[PDB]
């Protein structure tokens, strides 16, 4: 459960939040393959509530009425025509599993579903699966409410409902098999692992009961033995009963303390600054890098405060593009829409929003001459620092961090063994040095400015010479103040 199951030598997976399966499929094909990209985390493919109030909001998707693969991403064929396509091009595909819960408890029974499967909240009826009383947690909750109430009480956590949505019971074996059943079918389809969705939420030991009953990957396209890749989502900054490392046995977990703190230190805030960065993995109190995964933000938390975002462009790109060139954890970087974000002080009442849509049908990712993307989505991953960053770290998977350098303010470098080198001007004033890179002597395209093509460089060359050393500039009024060589990028 520890090993991406990506093909050799690609090192992140992408969110394309909210896309389309055959837009996917597409971008596996004319980007993700040729660019180095390990996978792609979808939206859950499984059907939900259409929730009309407000008009389809992305958080939808996070109440199941079903295991149907009918989605606004699409349908079964679409979800396995992509599959197959992106394996077929050496790009994996891992499915956001929300698995501890079906819809809120709230929620009008009918068909107001993605693929018009009858549902009752109130006699916790799902017959599309089917559930029935009999499998959530009602009777197994002590909250007064049926709620969870408090963080402090691991037990509540796991057994009440979070926010009114229908807790699965997950201690019993239908409940497990019917999930395993699900899980299975994506297997099958080709998919090479999953985002476990809510994970706090629910046992340790229940996640692994349900992991047990799964099928080896696709035997077509992975090694005999192969299992799926597991990450599991639990938000712990410490301080509750719940720790990331009670998840450890099922898989990676995502850590949450990196964009967190990623953020305040290159914005600067709170007396952090980047030559603190130093240290940054374990040192900083995170869990193992063997057992993280990383990102400057997720789709939940690019909708609130601190965390860097591509609303923040700029700061952004310096901090995937440290987090890229950093060893610690596995990585994934974040692709988004853009909504109207209109605040009512420290209060983004559109955070609601959905992917663009014409009347609630999900619009087309369009691909403009430059590469950027049309019709709202943003395509951060399509952005050259960011693209390029993604590179870096296939180029230098396996070097030690080394050749640490910082000014004691936010001027700071590092390489990556003798394969990359990067460097970052965070202050208010120019980063103007010769550094020890670690590289081999020669003339090397900065990926961040530019690209290497037919023999030379579109934007800056860095000079190394024999001893390994290379002058920078870099002026604190850069747009992208921050400059990476590698291996590759070589003349
Ligand atoms: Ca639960
Ligand atoms: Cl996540």
């Amino acid at each position: 459960q520890y090993s991406s199951n990506t093909q050799q030598g690609r090192t992140s997976i992408v969110h394309l939040f909210e896309w389309r399966w055959v837009d996917i499929a597409l971008e596996c094909e004319r980007y993700l393959a040729p660019k180095g990209f390990g996978g792609v985390q979808v939206s859950p493919p499984n059907e939900n509530v259409a929730i009309h109030n407000p008009f389809r909001p992305w958080w939808e998707r996070y109440q199941p009425v079903s295991y149907k693969l009918c989605t606004r991403s699409g349908n079964e064929d679409e979800f396995r025509n992509m599959v197959t396509r992106c394996n077929n091009v050496g790009v994996r595909i891992y499915v956001d599993a929300v698995i501890n819960h079906m819809c809120g408890n709230a929620v009008s029974a009918g068909t107001s579903s993605t693929c018009g499967s009858y549902f009752n909240p109130g006699s916790r009826d799902f017959p599309a699966v089917p559930y029935s009383g009999w499998d959530f947690n009602d009777g197994k909750c002590k909250t007064g409410s049926g709620d969870i109430e408090n963080y402090n009480d691991a037990t509540q956590v796991r057994d009440c409902r979070l926010s009114g949505l229908l807790d699965l019971a997950l201690g019993k074996d239908y409940v497990r098999s019917k999930i395993a059943e699900y899980m299975n079918h994506l297997i099958d389809i080709g998919v090479a692992g999953f985002r476990i969705d809510a994970s706090k939420h629910m046992w340790p030991g229940d996640i692994k009961a349900i992991l047990d009953k799964l099928h080896n990957l696709n035997s077509n396209w992975f090694p005999e033995g192969s299992k799926p890749f597991i990450y599991q989502e639990v938000i712990d900054l410490g301080g509750e009963p719940i720790k990331s490392s009670d998840y450890f046995g099922n898989g990676r977990v995502t850590e949450f303390k990196y964009g967190a703190k990623l953020g305040t230190v290159i914005r600067k805030w709170n007396g952090e600054k980047m030559s603190y960065l130093k240290n940054w993995g374990e040192g900083w109190g995170f869990m193992p890098s063997d057992r993280a995964l990383v990102f400057v933000d997720n789709h939940d938390n690019q909708r609130g405060h601190s965390i860097l975002t591509f609303w923040d462009a700029r700061l952004y790109k310096m901090a995937v593009g440290f987090m890229l060139a950093h060893p610690y954890g596995f990585t994934r970087v974040m692709s988004s829409y853009r909504w109207p974000r209109y605040f009512e002080n420290g209060k983004d009442v559109n955070d609601w929003v959905g992917p663009p849509n014409d009347n609630g049908v999900t619009k087309e990712v369009t691909i403009n001459p430059d590469t950027t993307c049309g019709n709202d989505w943003v395509c951060e991953h399509r952005w050259r620092q960011i693209r390029n960053m993604v590179n870096f770290r296939n180029v230098v998977d396996g070097q030690p961090f080394t050749n640490w350098y910082d000014n004691g303010s936010n001027q700071v470098a590092f390489g990556r063994g003798n394969r990359g080198f990067i460097v970052f001007n965070n202050d208010d004033w120019t980063f103007s040095l010769t550094l020890q890179t670690g590289l081999p002597a020669g003339t090397y395209c900065d990926v961040i400015s530019g690209d290497k093509i037919n023999g030379n460089c579109t934007g800056i060359k860095i000079y190394v010479s024999d001893d390994g050393k290379a002058h920078f500039s870099i002026s604190n009024s850069a747009e992208d103040p921050f400059i990476a060589i590698h291996a590759e990028s070589k003349l």
